């Protein structure tokens, strides 16, 4: 069932790609750059859970009166939840290239594809430039339009600013252990996923139901920046504890000298001899020391204390649906915390 | 004079930074990344020419009635001309990762950095959120708000395009001396130059000034377009004849296998004898192959040619003056011209 509305999104992307490659029909001359932009669309906006572009169609159908759900009304949700996909896509793309990755959706980084390299930085850029090109197509004579662009722009700062925030508190070649707090922690995640990956879709979803109320926009904020919080903190157990046949990715946050929620909670139970293993261990591309973090994270059972986190988030995330759910229908959050939460 | 609008346009950079960087009043958290946005505006804004900003404000003042340009109106130009600063500076800080390049504006690339390297993506993406940021800040409250906003984006999409031509007509390790024809050329400079160096400034100020009408804009852009085709053969002829010490920045093209406009006019003079030299010559990182490239440019009198091909450009530009200036003052595409032809 969830599956089948899937399916139906999942198919729109021929004419997602169709609309953004006909651009060579009056412009033959660009024809070449047009080729490797569908090329660009193919590899990374496909082959993922599609759950962040969904999450737009979901939430439109729950807000909008059926009434008012007719083709070009339902159209425009599943081009804005394509718009969704090309931000994560774009932003993704970059990710691969300064987390230094080698797959992601089950095959090889786009950067990491013998003839792409660093031009994956352009390739990226194009990604981002197909948002607006798709909002001005379908949306450019809507009342939400502007709202939509300033949405997804705003959107694009807020996971820049944590993206710099991820990148400071990681430093190759640096021991940043002190710096790798649970304060820290929370900023870092409320801007790097927090707000594109839960906030954007269901404001997206709310201003094309003419929902525009900065009071209906904050209390859903305060859900979704929570859901987020935990979403990331799930990326990270992933990262070391997952496996790549089932996540589509390679974990580097160890290599990386990352600030994952692991070495944080690693960090508030380590004793002052576990301390200097990680100091020595952590941020270097060793196999080896890698091997020793891991170790270290198993014998202070953190894979236990993520299942205690996960169940006492839940229970969280839900005290504050029956909080500030109203007056959007519950099923909106509770729709997308079910999917979240495995 | 024309140094006098320039430090009036510089010493307004420092308002933009603090306007830019006063995200950290209300929210501490994201402090260090306010500090690494400055730093990042601080290296890549500053240092260069500003003509291509200061146009903004230039044709401002020429399109706005004196008893409509007001201390918040002239703000506003400033702002947009810093703002068309940034959309060239977010473009180039990815560009000398996508060339390799060594210089830019008298010192070491930002991605060269110790410490910055490939952290550099979202850097580039920051600059590029700022746009946005300032058009909000300053422009939200106007009519031509969208207009900016749509012209910002279009500009981004187009350049884009441009640079995806610059780099498939640019494979490293391979021949393409086929591909490297003066049609091919024309396309590739009219997208990653033309447009955001030449049509965006102008277009920016008509929108401010209300002259948003498809047939002025149309009729600028038969003008500008060309003045960017001219000023990208100019880049070209620099990249390898031009003085570091002027240009700021070391030639790359011929190392990166580039369709230069140098390269195109060598294949149309070119003996079979001089087309074999140039093939087992270009696109290498060898000293010694780009030293016999360069000698042969020397030997088909190329600098010579561009001296011819400035001349006759220049003249074409200004037939395009008498053509299409009108109903805007001629002084607004002559100020240009003259700051772009030495
Ligand atoms: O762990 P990251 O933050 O790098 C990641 O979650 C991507 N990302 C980037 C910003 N927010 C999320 P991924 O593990 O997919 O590589
Ligand atoms: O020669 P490029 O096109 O690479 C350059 O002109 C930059 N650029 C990029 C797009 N348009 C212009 P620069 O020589 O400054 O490195
Ligand atoms: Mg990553
Ligand atoms: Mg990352
Ligand atoms: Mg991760
Ligand atoms: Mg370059
Ligand atoms: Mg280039
Ligand atoms: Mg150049």
């Amino acid at each position: 069932v969830y599956a089948q509305e899937k399916q139906d999104f999942v198919q729109h992307f021929s004419q997602i790609v169709r609309v953004l490659t006909e651009d060579e029909m009056g412009h033959p001359e660009i024809g070449d750059a047009i080729a490797r932009l569908k090329e660009v669309l193919e590899y990374n906006a496909i082959g993922g859970k599609y759950n962040r572009g969904l999450t737009v169609v979901v939430a439109f159908r729950e807000l909008v009166e059926p009434r008012k759900q007719d083709a070009d009304s339902l159209q425009r949700a599943w081009t804005v939840g394509w718009c969704v996909e090309l931000l994560q896509a774009f932003f993704l793309v970059a990710d691969d290239i300064m987390d230094s990755s080698l797959t992601r959706r089950g095959q090889i980084c786009w950067y990491q594809k013998p003839g792409v390299g660093l031009d994956a930085i352009n390739d990226a850029n194009l990604l981002e430039a197909c948002i607006y090109r798709l909002l001005k197509l379908y949306c450019r004579e809507q009342p939400y339009y502007l709202n939509l662009i300033e949405l997804f722009l705003q959107s694009s700062y807020q996971t820049e600013i944590g993206q710099t925030l991820d990148l400071l508190t990681a430093p190759q070649g640096n021991v940043d252990l002190v710096r790798f707090t649970e304060k820290r922690y929370k900023s870092i995640v409320k801007y790097k996923t927090a707000f594109a990956s839960f906030y954007l879709p269901i404001a997206a979803a709310m201003y094309m139901a003419g929902i525009d109320g900065e009071k209906e926009h904050a209390n859903a904020k305060k859900i979704l920046l929570e859901m987020g919080e935990f979403f990331q903190i799930q990326d990270d157990y992933l990262d070391l504890f997952g496996d790549p046949s089932v996540t589509g990715k390679i974990g580097t946050d160890i290599q990386d000298n990352k600030c994952s929620w692991l070495v944080v909670q690693c960090l508030q139970r380590a004793t002052p001899e576990q301390y200097q293993i990680l100091k020595e261990n952590y941020g270097q591309k060793e196999a080896e020391k890698v091997a020793r973090v891991k170790a270290l994270y198993e014998e202070l059972d953190l894979p236990a204390v993520f299942l205690q986190y996960e169940e006492d988030s839940y229970s969280h995330i839900m005290a504050l649906i029956e909080q500030y759910a109203a007056p959007l229908p519950p099923a909106v959050f509770l729709g997308l915390a079910r999917k979240i939460y495995k």
